């Protein structure tokens, strides 16, 4: 065919590293053609250029290419390294790093208010997301960025703690990947973003299935908890509104959940009505 975008836009030689940010692997470098100076950019690298795995991070820069919002982590372009036998994806750097960090490591400047705001603002991502007709299937805080104070970007980082714990009962058991999904797992966001003051969902989770238990063990007792009803409490100091939203995130019948459409307005209108 040809190559994914512009061969020419991200030379390698002009791209200077500046700091590793997570192990794919990203890394912070300064886009310098031309004198010091030049954009900073996240840069995404494969560990393993198989037939696979390559297909997989072209279908990744594929999907970037095709989105464009305030609340999207955003793609700027790709660079073709080692001669052009390599590909790497360049998108926009974003200082705070993921959200589950952020809310550890900057307590002092969050308060119920900024939660709200970052709610609203995943949901509206999500609109967009689904617009485009993409299951996310990943949306947790860890997979969330933050800009600065007052704005994040949903993103997908791709480098490989145990997912399964913000799974859809249909997910877990039939492979069944949705929106509505996505609307589940968004449940378990918003119980992270309220827990952020030993609260995490695999902690809880493994707390009441029992923590002694290994396996796939773990994972039958998951389902069965969740197919009758057992749910992730409700965290100190969450209003009852709050849970509630979370709560019916949480319905073992998909076409019951809310959409996101629904999640923004009702997040706004909470907010608003302060
Ligand atoms: C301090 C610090 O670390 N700062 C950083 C770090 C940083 O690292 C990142 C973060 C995210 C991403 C990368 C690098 C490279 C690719 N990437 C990313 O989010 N890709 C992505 C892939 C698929 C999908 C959507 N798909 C739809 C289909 N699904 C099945 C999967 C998801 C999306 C989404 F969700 F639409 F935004 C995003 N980026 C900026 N600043």
């Amino acid at each position: 065919g040809a190559f994914a975008r512009d061969p020419t836009q991200f030379e390698e030689r002009h791209l200077k590293f500046l700091q590793q940010l997570g192990k794919g692997s990203v890394e912070m470098c300064r886009y310098d053609p031309l004198d010091n100076t030049g954009e900073v950019v996240a840069v995404k690298k494969l560990q393993h250029s198989t037939e696979e795995h390559l297909r997989d991070f072209e279908r990744e820069i594929e999907i970037l290419k095709s989105l464009q919002h305030d609340n999207i982590v955003k793609y700027k372009g790709v660079c073709y390294s080692a001669g052009r036998r390599n590909l790497k994806l360049i998108m926009e750097y974003l200082p705070y790093g993921s959200l589950r960090d952020y809310l550890q490591k900057h307590k002092e400047r969050i308060d119920h208010i900024k939660l709200l705001q970052y709610t609203s603002q995943i949901c509206k991502g999500m609109e967009y997301l689904g617009t485009k007709r993409y299951i996310h299937r990943d949306l947790a805080t860890r997979n969330i960025l933050v800009e600065n104070e007052n704005r994040v970007k949903i993103g997908d980082f791709g480098l490989t703690e145990s997912p399964i714990f913000w799974y859809a009962p249909e997910s877990l058991t039939e492979s069944k990947f949705s929106v509505a999904s996505d609307v589940w797992s968004f449940g378990v966001v918003l119980y992270e973003l309220f827990t952020y003051i030993s609260k995490s969902p695999p902690a809880e989770f493994m707390r009441m299935i029992g923590n002694d238990k290994q396996g796939q063990m773990i994972v039958f007792h998951l389902i069965e908890l969740l197919k009758n009803n057992g749910r992730l409490p409700r965290p100190d100091g969450c209003p009852d509104e709050i849970y509630m939203i979370m709560t019916e995130c949480w319905n073992n019948n998909v076409n019951q959940r809310p959409s996101f459409r629904d999640l923004a307005l009702r997040v706004d209108q909470i907010r608003d009505n302060m």
